[PDB]
């Protein structure tokens, strides 16, 4: 978690930082969600607009389901980092605000 001690230097990885049962643990969570849930409940999620929304499902729907959240690198539009920033802020999320 980021605080206010002297230091602010950027972090180029996160999962390293975040336990190895918080990653599978939220990321699942995630990626039901985006099986399950459909474009407007994806936009609930954090970093998540309407654009990105349709275009997670837009895939889906003739693709299918994802084997892995990761698989949204390969969805048009996200990348491997739009998508790596957003799983943070849930994942992050989830634990900051207990």
């Amino acid at each position: 978690g980021s605080s206010g001690s002297s230091g602010e230097k950027a972090e180029d990885c996160w999962e390293l930082q975040i336990s190895p049962e918080l990653l599978a643990h939220g990321r699942q969570k995630i990626l039901d969600l985006l099986n399950e849930g459909s474009a407007r409940d994806l936009r609930s999620l954090q970093r998540i607009g309407p654009k990105k929304a349709q275009l997670i499902v837009g895939w889906r729907e003739l693709h299918g389901p994802f084997s892995q959240v990761e698989d949204l690198e390969r969805v048009e539009g996200i990348t491997g980092k739009q998508m790596e920033s957003f799983l943070k802020a849930n994942i992050l999320g989830l634990a900051a605000g207990q």
